[PDB]
């Protein structure tokens, strides 16, 4: 009993009994034993050998040492060494690896859990912290002796963590992409967006029913950010005339920019320089003529030199090259686009011509054009038609014998010959969306307030030009083929009076175009959608939960909400915002006393109802630090419930400061907050409760080592 042999023979056989506890459990039964069990008997282990160390020394003599080697040998072997090898250190390892693989299983819950409730926020952290344990802390695994027991482990809770984590691949990656993209252009670098979209735009298709929805809206808001701010641009140049080219515009441009001075135009090839004399610029931007000195010559090639040109309201283009090639063209045919023109002071007789080479092309400009007439010329091209039955014109092109002969051609007065456009408008606003209320949604979906709801119509003569001057009601007139369904004044006006669909139509003397405009039903209460499954609030505490009303189509419907609980003992309840108003209220559940009851969510017609069951609270055993930036340390008790809250005792400190921070008291709840110009240290009094990581925004709470083996 006493004697140094017997000691050793028992601490010996007590330090391998602890191996023996975790690795005959396994081969033999296929099972773990209780972690408890393990842990009972490694620090059984590490006393029997200390224990016997100190027996040993105590003993002296020519068997100290041989009994002190053999002893740390079997110590160092079966139960604990600092960075160990393979095979060594086996019940500390097994220790450290179980609990290791049971926190996998529970983040593999906690992200299961965010995937069914639908927060995309969430499932990303917990995919990030999954996905390092995953890779970088199975080294903890692969210390374990006995590939029985590694395998256990790694198909009871490493194998559906690995699954799980494998198909949010394509969920996160577009999350995560398209927000790159979208911090690119708040940003100056749209190099490194493009190339986040080309990524983001390959895989939204591959996305899982999880997020599906969210995805897709955050994966087109980012590729619409980044053409609303993408640089305008030169699109091209071409030749008008010998001494004039054309220069188009993936933008508008500012007229203070599109000036002789920012454009240079040299002979391809060569230093010969030709310096613009104007500069004009078409009614929309798009489009300018840049007119020159010097003669362009048939067959050569032009680079024109754009720079310090500007954006309407925005910002500078990039200095670009573009080529153009002036090629003199042939003309063969003349002739008049009709057999009339219309009644004017000047009629511009050019734009009623058009010529062709001998291929049968009609060639847009190049040459010059004479004119004789029966009328008076003025600049050789303008005559009066007005009160005139008809006309002679003869149109010839300039050097070349190239005629149309002499053309008799009528006078005729502008009339409407065509419906060019009709829609529903309001407020200048065409809209997509209309109910039988009379309310009205626009293009994207918001509605117009103010600005009456009528019908728009323009019109082309037989020209080909729009009609100008015509009023609406006088000169034109509409109607509805369904007074039933939908009403029209003669003016355009509207008032819907009940859903279904009505065809209406426009007239101008014998000319009519006829529109389907559908009408919609109202906005009626269809969902009551819950944000909690069911409550566990703490006696003498509160919880929270939010409800949001959808109509049939699934959008944001405003109306009353009252809220009652069967028990008013077990538990009372109150509403946010009186109960009235918004279209998402906050419940607040306060607990009196021990047990259940339920709580009923009425609204109209429609209702919900859901579980509440009050817990007596335990004594505090915990503190928790939480980030709900805003922080908050709850006090909790043995079963992770909240029982009391502490943010106000406690202190907030840092270890090149980033970051702000102090308290901020709110009728009576108080909340810690974040400023900006590191980690910071809770405390209350000089015990530290934990730290906090922030970075730049975003604020992650520390998690304390518990691995027996440091790595």
């Amino acid at each position: 009993a006493t004697d140094v042999a017997t000691v050793v023979s028992q601490a010996k056989a007590q330090m391998k009994e602890a191996y023996y506890t975790y690795s005959h459990t396994v081969t033999e039964t296929g099972q773990f034993p209780d972690i408890k069990d393990v842990y009972a008997a490694y620090n059984k282990a590490k006393q029997a050998y200390a224990n016997a160390v100190a027996v040993v020394n105590k003993a002296g003599g020519a068997k100290k040492d041989a009994y002190l080697a053999d002893l740390q040998a079997i110590y160092e072997t079966y139960v604990f060494k600092a960075n160990p090898k393979s095979g060594e250190a086996r019940v500390a390892t097994y220790i450290d690896a179980y609990n290791y693989a049971t926190k996998l299983d529970k983040m593999r819950q906690e992200l299961k859990a965010a995937v069914d409730a639908k927060d995309l926020k969430k499932a990303e952290e917990l995919y990030h912290k999954i996905s390092y344990e995953l890779k970088t802390r199975t080294v903890i695994l692969d210390r374990v002796y006995g590939q029985s027991t590694r395998e256990l482990l790694r198909s009871t809770f490493k194998a559906d963590a690995q699954a799980l984590r494998d198909r949010l691949i394509y969920d996160i990656t577009v999350a995560m992409k398209a927000r790159e993209a979208q911090d690119a252009v708040k940003a100056g670098n749209l190099d490194k967006a493009k190339a986040a979209l080309d990524q983001v735009n390959q895989y939204v298709s591959k996305v899982t029913d999880a997020f599906k929805a969210e995805l897709q809206k955050a994966a087109q808001d980012a590729k619409a950010a980044y053409e609303a701010a993408l640089t305008p641009k030169v699109e091209s140049v071409s030749a008008i005339d010998s001494t004039s080219f054309k220069v188009t515009f993936t933008k508008p441009v500012d007229k203070a920019t599109a000036i002789p001075k920012n454009f240079s135009i040299t002979l391809k090839g060569t230093e010969t320089k030709l310096y613009p004399k104007s500069v004009e610029v078409s009614e929309s931007g798009l489009t300018a003529t840049v007119t020159l000195y010097d003669t362009l010559v048939d067959g050569k090639t032009y680079t024109v030199v754009t720079s310090g040109l500007k954006d309407t309201a925005g910002k500078e283009f990039e200095t670009s090259t573009n080529e153009f090639t002036y090629n003199k063209p042939v003309p063969a045919s003349i002739t008049f686009n009709f057999n009339k023109l219309p009644e004017d002071s000047a009629v511009d007789l050019t734009k009623y011509v058009t010529v062709k080479d001998a291929a049968g092309n009609v060639i847009k400009s190049g040459f010059e054009l004479e004119f004789t007439s029966s009328e008076k010329l003025t600049q050789g091209k303008f005559i009066n038609t007005t009160g005139k039955k008809s006309v002679i014109v003869n149109a010839t092109v300039k050097g070349t014998n190239v005629t149309t002969g002499n053309v008799i051609l009528a006078v005729e007065d502008e009339k409407a010959a065509e419906v060019s456009e009709l829609k529903l408008t309001k407020d200048n606003k065409e809209v997509v969306t209309l109910y039988a209320n009379g309310n009205a949604f626009d293009k994207d979906g918001n509605q117009i307030s103010s600005g009456t709801l009528t019908l728009t119509a323009k019109f082309k003569d037989q020209y080909g030009n729009e009609l100008t001057g015509k009023v609406a009601g006088t000169d034109y007139t509409f109607e509805s083929l369904n007074p039933e369904v939908l009403v029209v004044a003669p003016d355009g006006s509207v008032t819907p009076i009940v859903p279904g669909t009505a065809l209406v139509k426009v007239k101008y003397g014998e000319v009519t175009k006829t529109i389907p405009v559908t009408v919609k039903a109202n906005p009626v209460l269809e969902t009551i959608a819950v944000d909690s499954t069911g409550v566990s609030v703490a006696k003498g505490q509160k919880a929270t939960f939010k409800v949001t009303l959808k109509d049939q189509y699934g959008n944001k419907f405003t109306g009353n909400v009252n809220v009652t609980s069967d028990k008013t003992e077990t538990a009372t309840v109150s509403v946010s915002n009186s109960g009235i108003g918004q279209s998402e209220y906050t419940v607040t559940v306060n607990g009196v006393a021990e047990g259940s009851t339920t709580i009923t969510i009425k609204s109209g017609t429609k209702e919900v109802k859901v579980p509440v069951n009050v817990v007596a609270g335990g004594p505090v055993a915990n503190y928790q630090i939480k980030v709900l930036v805003q922080l908050k340390v709850y006090a909790v008790d043995a079963n992770g419930n909240i029982v009391g809250d502490i943010t106000n005792d406690v202190t907030i400190t840092s270890e090149g400061v980033i970051v702000n921070a102090s308290k901020s008291t709110a009728n009576g709840d108080t909340v810690y907050v974040i400023t900006d110009n590191e980690t910071l240290t809770v405390k209350l009094g000089t015990v530290t409760l934990g730290t906090v990581d922030v970075e730049v925004l975003k604020a992650t709470v520390v998690t304390k080592k518990a691995d027996l083996i440091e790595l």
